């Protein structure tokens, strides 16, 4: 078993198609996620062509080592897909249609500056590398891409599995390489994030504006020393669920920007304090009075230039 | 070896079977289950006929490679089931009783809706491809579909296990496809939450209405504020079991509903300490009266409401 | 290759026998286990029987695939052992005497109703399907049944691994199956607990009865609130290795009444204070002076209460 | 192939060495570690033997298949080894010369009683069952026993890597077993230790004996109770990396020690309020003096006493 | 199939290349990264010389079995690699080029003395062992040494992928052995830790502070002991990613310097109270005005001192 050879000096196009029948398993700080798909092969082999007359039947079923078929790897996998040859058909002219299921942990890289607002483009990339007798290229038979309509990916929304049909060729260790690029656009769910993130963390915050409205440094120690554990908790629960980036995403942001508002409601506290103390309490008053408004509306409005700086 | 020939132009009816012997592994964040079970398959193949008289034999073994053997497979699994070949055997009319004992992790979405007080309907789907020469229909034995006495799910009650007997014949990448659905029907066991999760969160939180008795700022402030950081251990803890939801779940409202209680609770114990700073105990008095019949009563009919909604 | 037949119309007798070499990875909240072991079979097989006069060999060596072997399987497992054949000898009668040394992960129930002071009978379910010609019955050989000196089980102290002499034979698909039950009894050891999990529990429980020694409201806030937190981070630490049990387990029911008993301190605290600011401490003195004594002793006697209800 | 028969009656020795390429993995909690090396083995098969005139050849080169190989196995080992074969020599006398790379998860029980300041000694433990025809025995080729320079087990320093060449021969299921013990001696770099657990935890210790320059009741308690949250913290921490010993450990002991202290340190706390509160300051003054100097000494006392009893 | 012999006595040089395809799961605390690259062998065997005259084309391809490849392992792997033959091509004079995918677990030490803005080298070490007939010895194609654009490795910017062109022979086991040295330099993306760790942490240290601007005890109490709960929250969430190094890190240095701060502080709030209580705030008041410029003064000439010492 030998590569087909040229009729002219042509290379020898490959179609390609990936039917997704699972998604499963998008880990976000490992930026993987798993594919249960049908790969779908088909080239021109003019030794297997046949008379669909005088043979009696119109397609011939081989064995996988019957036959060539072309080494079809992925690029961006952990390890090598899990494949089961489901059916090998050949036509009379010699059109060779070769079909597998397989199941890989697909290595594909997230824009986290959006999160948890991000869409994500995941990327499957099919390749074949050219052999010395001749050249392979890869196509897109545009027929054979798709996905089921029961896959779904847990806490995301899927938009659309398509693929760039020109194929990226190059030359890697004097050799050619025909590389595809299968495109699933996905968006993440963010309603779950307001009731049980967002929200709870936006009263753990007003909780300590309440020292605004007290003179009680005890209390207002207290207030403010407690909801910032909290803080911490809400910071250590969101930032686990994230990778490491070189990058500043939304939420990051957002939580650096609370740590400033608690360093600074420690500022007013420890101030108000000091003037009491100092037996001055209307210049206390009159800072802790401007700090009822000022919290809130400088909270509101770096919120928007964040919102704006990110959206 | 290629599929039996058809006698008519009728298709090839592989009537299937499922009979679990352990079930494990749900995992409610994962949404998958690991089930190992018995798959029966049988189907006709004149090929394989013999003569009861002649042969000496009522029945004839054979080994996989020997014959030809519908490839099934399922949909909703993270990869290929493993596999072993109990029995092959065949009767004088070409009749093939298969059987194999098989392992596999099951992908099977479930409605936290309901919370811990839910059903899920579990499904394991069992296809066929049809091929070039004949088209294969998948079909339910009803003497062959069952599940043994000591299968159990821990923290789950089995209901039934029994197969949808009509199969959902489709065309897919240009071929016949009969799919099966085999439904797995369980129910929680919500007992344990109870005791473990429910009472616990509900003293905690009646702790914080003890504040409501008292005119102490510093004693109020350590009450509500203290009891919140258990209310967000307990609200991670039960987060961490399930997976984020696009819709709201009855735990969730609930969850999110003593968030809001716990803020109107910081907001009464602000307000009382004000007025009593602002020498007028009196209104002070008369708002945590009836705080004190009002937190009880509003959670009370609020949770009816939500059980209502839910249930 | 086919089953051995019958001399006259008797089922075929395999013994059987399982020595344990390694016993390891005790999952409670899985209800699993590994194990590593030796598996002995014996049959006869009148069709390898040699006379050793002339053969001038007493023992006759064979390889799997060259004789037929017993498909032996495994009940309570997650997928199928990994079996390495040892050895295969045939005596001069045609007796077969086959030995395997397989890996396998057990899925075994485990009561938890008395942790940590419970003792686990673990069950290994051997199981063979009767074949057409002849049925298969399964025997225990007593000679071939144990365990290693060494096998070691980290928390527990290794009772006994016996069988089940008489097998449940059953119908199952039309076809005869014969059940052998193996116990390997197990006792947890409860030492680390006292020093580790119960003393520093009963330390903290008895931190919060200081506060009936106060009549500073604030300070017994303080004890009881604080110590509370302590005892939630027992409660989760020791239910993360706990699987959820459908019933009351004797660590679950003592940690709801520590639950209890810290709601009724908070009453206490809270009725001490209302009475103390209504200007009658005669009254919040005697039932603080009470608490001493009932609190302890209402402790003491609910927990014989609780001992004698589960030992 | 079947093994060489003896010229005598002798049994087959088979000369063993084990050279370490790879040590990693030492889980605490599961008592396992991971190894890579390879294995070498070598006996005599006179029907092996070739004249090294008549070959032209002083050595022949063989594939496992080829010819007969001694089953050796690991007695602690969790999953059969995974086995490259390198190389198969033969030298004109008959003697063959193995060797293989091998990676196993090696299941060896540790000391905890010293721990962090322990040393283990960890077991491999090599194993032949004799066969029909003739007894297999295991010897130590102390020339091909070893470990590369570069073998470096994560927090922990390799004292050495011997073997006790007398091997454990006994009886198992009617056969003759040879087993040899391969002895990877390891003592724990306990530095870290200190600047990162044991500084820290003492420094919250002295923290919480603060309690005993201050008269103040809700300080005194804030400062022994808010304590004692970061002592269960470190406590847990701990807890967590190692596995539940039926047996005391040295830190297992301090930590309850401390709990100890703690529960003390409220008594006293405790005593001093109630004396005050009973117009008595004087009698709670010399309480609390006296505390200053017996909390230290009592604690310097009782850990040189548990560090004699453990060292 | 054997080694090719030798023309004139020289060793067998087998040119070696590594392509990086894919770079991922780099683990901090096991010292381990993930690798998925094309390996590529290339060595002269005249045994398989042809004329393309007469085999009727230019380049013969042949299975891995048809004929003799030399035996590469890799050094420092956790197990085998995964390799998949892509392509195996014999010129006419007999030069084979062997090339393989390959993914394999890593185990390569890190340096973490300058962590979180350390540099690491990462080695990938190929290895040949020398077979009775001839010694083989391993080179470096440097034209076939390389990775791909697209390989990334979260959290790390990958700097070079090249290879000490000069082996390392040495003898091992009475063998040659031919060792390569593959060299990944990468350095950390410190970014994320400013905004996540080291800004909030010195936010919750400033915090401490303040209790240098208070005369009340209970709240400075409160102030430092509350913000330390933090500062050992971030120590935990810190050393859970980090291995036990047996030398100090400067991440790990700086922690420690912060829970000696923290006792410092406490003595300050201790000694401060005293003084007050001793009826003498004048020596308590010139001690807290001190520690106001002594402590950021001293903390800031001290971490120039660590970064002195570390960098
Ligand atoms: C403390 C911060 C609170 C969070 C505030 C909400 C953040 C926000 O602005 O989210 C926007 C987001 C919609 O994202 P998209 O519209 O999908 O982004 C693409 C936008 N273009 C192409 C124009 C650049 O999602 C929405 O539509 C917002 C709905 C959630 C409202 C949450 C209220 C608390
Ligand atoms: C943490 C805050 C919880 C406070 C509320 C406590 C009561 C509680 O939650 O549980 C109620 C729940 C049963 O309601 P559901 O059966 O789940 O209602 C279903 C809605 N339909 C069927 C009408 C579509 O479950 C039960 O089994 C009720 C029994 C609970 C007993 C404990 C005291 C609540
Ligand atoms: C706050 C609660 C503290 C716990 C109190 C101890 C619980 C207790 O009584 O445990 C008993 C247990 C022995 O169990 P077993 O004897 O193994 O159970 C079999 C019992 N029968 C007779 C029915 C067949 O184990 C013992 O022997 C008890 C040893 C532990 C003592 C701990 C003291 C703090
Ligand atoms: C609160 C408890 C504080 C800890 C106190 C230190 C514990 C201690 O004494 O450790 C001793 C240990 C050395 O052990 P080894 O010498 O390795 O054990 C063998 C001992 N023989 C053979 C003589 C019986 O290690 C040492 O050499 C001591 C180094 C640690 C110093 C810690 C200072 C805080
Ligand atoms: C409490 C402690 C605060 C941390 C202080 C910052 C630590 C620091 O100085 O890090 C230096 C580091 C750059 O290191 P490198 O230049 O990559 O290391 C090689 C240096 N030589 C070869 C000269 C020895 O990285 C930088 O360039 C520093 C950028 C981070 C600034 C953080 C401000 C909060
Ligand atoms: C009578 C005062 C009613 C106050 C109601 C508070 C409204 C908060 C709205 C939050 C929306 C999410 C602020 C808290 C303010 C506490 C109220 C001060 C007491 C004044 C007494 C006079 C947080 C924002
Ligand atoms: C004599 C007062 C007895 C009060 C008993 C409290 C009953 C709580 C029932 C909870 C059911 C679950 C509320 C707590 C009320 C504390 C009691 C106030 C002291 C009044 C002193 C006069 C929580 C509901
Ligand atoms: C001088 C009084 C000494 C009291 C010692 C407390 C004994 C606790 C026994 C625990 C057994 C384990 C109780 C706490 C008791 C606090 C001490 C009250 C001080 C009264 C001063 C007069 C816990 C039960
Ligand atoms: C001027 C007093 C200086 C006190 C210095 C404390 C030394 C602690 C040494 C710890 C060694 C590790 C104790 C803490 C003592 C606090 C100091 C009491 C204030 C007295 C005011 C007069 C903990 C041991
Ligand atoms: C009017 C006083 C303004 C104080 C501003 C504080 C600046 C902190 C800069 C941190 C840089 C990162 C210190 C906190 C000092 C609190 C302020 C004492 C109140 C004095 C009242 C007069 C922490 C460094
Ligand atoms: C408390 C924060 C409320 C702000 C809500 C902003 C929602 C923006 C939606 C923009 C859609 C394009
Ligand atoms: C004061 C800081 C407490 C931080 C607790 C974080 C809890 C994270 C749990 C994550 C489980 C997935
Ligand atoms: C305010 C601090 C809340 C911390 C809660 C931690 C809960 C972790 C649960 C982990 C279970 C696997
Ligand atoms: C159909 C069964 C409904 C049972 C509802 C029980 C509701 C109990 C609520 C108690 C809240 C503390
Ligand atoms: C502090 C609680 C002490 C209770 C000890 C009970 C021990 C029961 C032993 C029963 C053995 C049969
Ligand atoms: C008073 C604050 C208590 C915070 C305890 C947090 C515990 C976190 C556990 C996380 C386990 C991964
Ligand atoms: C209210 C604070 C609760 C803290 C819970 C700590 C749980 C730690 C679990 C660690 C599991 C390894
Ligand atoms: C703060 C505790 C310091 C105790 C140090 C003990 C060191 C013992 C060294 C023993 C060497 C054999
Ligand atoms: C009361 C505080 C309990 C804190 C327990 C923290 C547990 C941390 C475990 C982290 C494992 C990675
Ligand atoms: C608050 C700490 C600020 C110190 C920043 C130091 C940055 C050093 C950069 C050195 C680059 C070589
Ligand atoms: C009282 C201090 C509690 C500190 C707990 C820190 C928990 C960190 C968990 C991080 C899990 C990745
Ligand atoms: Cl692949
Ligand atoms: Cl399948
Ligand atoms: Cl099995
Ligand atoms: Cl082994
Ligand atoms: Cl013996
Ligand atoms: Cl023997
Ligand atoms: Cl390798
Ligand atoms: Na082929
Ligand atoms: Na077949
Ligand atoms: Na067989
Ligand atoms: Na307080
Ligand atoms: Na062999
Ligand atoms: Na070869």
């Amino acid at each position: 078993v030998s590569p087909p050879p040229p009729i002219a000096d042509e290379p020898l196009t490959v179609n390609t198609g990936i039917y997704l029948i699972e998604c499963y398993s998008l880990d976000d700080k490992a930026e993987t996620f798993k594919v249960n798909a049908f790969l779908s092969l088909s080239w021109k082999d003019r030794r297997l062509a046949f008379d669909p007359v005088r043979s009696g039947v119109r397609v011939k079923t081989y064995e996988p080592e019957a036959i060539w078929i072309p080494e079809i790897r992925f690029v961006n996998v952990e390890n090598a897909r899990d494949a089961d040859v489901v059916d090998i058909s050949v036509s009379p002219d010699g059109t060779v249609q070769y079909l597998e299921r397989f199941s890989a942990r697909v290595l594909s890289p997230l824009d986290f500056r959006r999160y948890p607002f991000d869409s994500q483009t995941l990327h499957i990339y099919l390749i074949v590398r050219s052999v010395d007798t001749r050249n392979i290229v890869l196509a897109v038979d545009l027929e054979k891409v798709g996905k089921n309509d029961d896959v779904f990916l847990t806490g995301w929304d899927i938009e659309s599995f398509t693929a760039v049909v020109k194929p990226a060729n190059f030359a890697l260790e004097d050799r050619l390489e025909s590389k595809l690029d299968y495109q699933l656009r996905i968006s993440r769910q963010y309603f779950s994030y307001i009731p049980n993130i967002i929200l709870p963390w936006l009263f753990i915050l007003f909780i300590s504006w309440t020292a605004f409205w007290s003179t009680s440094y005890e209390a207002n120690v207290t207030l403010v020393v407690s909801t910032l554990i909290a803080h911490i908790a809400f910071n250590i629960l969101v930032e686990t669920n994230l990778p490491k980036t070189p990058y500043m995403t939304y939420t990051g942001a957002i939580i650096f920007m609370i740590y400033l508002f608690y360093f600074v409601a420690v500022i007013e506290v420890t101030v108000q304090h000091y003037l009491k103390v100092e037996s001055q309490p209307a210049r206390a008053a009159s800072i802790t009075r401007a700090s009822r408004i000022a919290f809130p509306v400088v909270f509101l409005l770096a919120n928007i230039i964040l919102a704006f700086l990110f959206f």
